[PDB]
This record gives C-alpha cells, structure tokens and sequence, in this order.
C-alpha cells in the first residue's frame, strides 16, 4: 500500500496529535488548579482548607493560560487550521477575560468563589473567565477529536487495500 | 510484514507515549508556575510583580503533583515497567517533600525564595521540593525517551523486510 509510506502520513498525523494532547493536558492542569487547589493550603497530611488567599494561585492559570496561547499560537496544520483557530480565540478571550477582571484576580485576599468564577468550569457563575474557560476547553476538544481520528485513518488504512 | 499488524504494535506503543506526554506536559506546568507566576500578580498588562504571597501558588503546584502521582500509579507496560517505577518513586519523594515542608508552603506569606526552593528545578537552593522535582523531571524524561523510541520502531519496521 503506497510502499506503506503511511509512515510518513502515520509520524506527521500523529505530531499533531501530540501537539493537541499537551495543551489538551495543560487545560487539564488548569482544572486541577481550580478543582483542587482554589481555597487549599499545603498541609501536612496534604492539601487542606485555607480561604481567601487564591491570589498567587490564580497568576498561576494565567501563566498556563499564557503558555496554551503559545502553544497554539505554534500549532499549524492546513485541513485543521479551522479547529486551530476557533480554539487560539477562545485561548486569547479566556487570557482576556482573566486579564480584565485583574482588580479582583489581582488584590490579595481573593475569594475562592472569586476564583471559581474565573477557572473552575462548572462554577453556577462564571462572569470571570469560567465561561470563556469552558469554551477554550470545548474548541480544543473537538481540534483533538479531529486530530485523534486522523492518525487512526493513516493507521487503520494499513490493513486496507491500495488506492480503492 | 506480519500482515502489517504492526498497527497494534503502533497503536499500542502509541498509547505509552501519549500517556507519558501527559505526566511530562504535567511537570511541564509546574514549570511554568514556577518560572512565570511565583511572586506575580495578574496584572491588567498581564503578570507583574507580588511578593511573598505565593501560598495558594504552592498549593496548586502541589494539587498538579498529585495528579502526577495518579498518572503514574495507573501507567502500566512490561518492558518499560523499571523507568516507569522509578519515576513513580521521584513523584512520591517529590510530593512527601512539600508536604513535609508544609509549615512554610502552607503559611500565607510564602516568600518567593521558598518557593523557588520547592518548585523552581534551577533555582540555587532546592531544598524544599526542587531537588526531587528535578529528579522527577529526568525520571519521566528517561520514560519518555525510552517508549517514544519504541514507537519510532514499529513504525519504522514497517518500511523494512519481514522478520529478518
């Protein structure tokens, strides 16, 4: 089958699937963040409650978000570049919308329903980067889903005939 | 070539790497917390400068080492199983460090210093976390190596004779 140089359309389609997966995996981060460490201190049997401090914590999902925008930023492909696209805006409002809502995200002493509303995805409200959040992680989603299917056809037609 | 089923030698080989990747770009973020958001604030420009208020910031590094540990609990592959124990044991020492060092990551007015000390790998003190996160670091990156180059084989046999 085309000398089996699927190879090269196996290794290429599969870069992106890679690319994809690791801002796939910093989102995953950032929910971690949200879902885990907002109102959280390091104790010693691990984390524990500590509230209205998520000040520190929250310059931490901007700085993944900066590095997701970079990582897009970087990401190229011609029949994805759609996906790509969608998802780099939602990455630039997310960061936007963040950036926007610094007097709060910013002062010192930040409520952790403050927090929530701007990096935990399911929050009830989410008027501070939550909503845009969400958004970044459904448009990176479907850039995945697009992506993973590709390699799966450059692998699977490999035990299919040549040409059709 | 073995009726091309090279594809579940490929497919598989493939679901190590991605599974590794993400632990890496995991340690990846906490990278990113700990060179661009310790003693940072967001800022309306974008991160600027808040010392000594990087508590919460700890606790997420510490939330992401946890789900690091998870990842690495559940990776699963015979011949790999060595890289992949000794990075499991770098994530524990890793993440008992901080917690053991929680009188300071957890006390509100965590310095910068300290925290470097506990999440920045090159700062020149790394007593506090830096220094197993460093291990940690080469640890997964030796996982990495040794399973994406297994990938590069079952790809790479499939341009080549049968058997041999």
């Amino acid at each position: 089958p085309n000398l089996t140089e699927i190879s090269k359309k196996i290794t290429e389609s599969n870069a992106v699937v890679l690319a994809v997966k690791e801002v796939e995996t910093l989102l995953a981060s950032i929910d971690e963040l949200a879902t885990k460490a907002i109102g959280k201190k390091i104790g010693n049997n691990g984390l524990e409650a500590n509230q209205s401090k998520n000040t520190s914590l929250l310059s931490g999902a901007y700085a993944i978000s900066d590095l997701i925008a970079e990582k897009l930023n970087v990401l190229k492909n011609e029949e994805l570049k759609e996906k790509i696209d969608t998802a780099k805006q939602c990455s630039t409002e997310f960061t936007n919308k963040l950036k926007s809502e610094h007097a709060v995200l910013g002062l010192d002493n930040l409520t952790d329903d403050n927090a929530q509303r701007a990096i935990l995805k399911k929050h009830a409200n989410k008027d501070k980067g939550a909503a845009e959040l969400e958004k970044l992680f459904k448009a990176v989603e479907n850039l995945s889903k697009a992506a993973q299917d590709t390699l799966k056809n450059a692998v699977k037609e490999l035990t299919s005939p040549i040409v059709a």
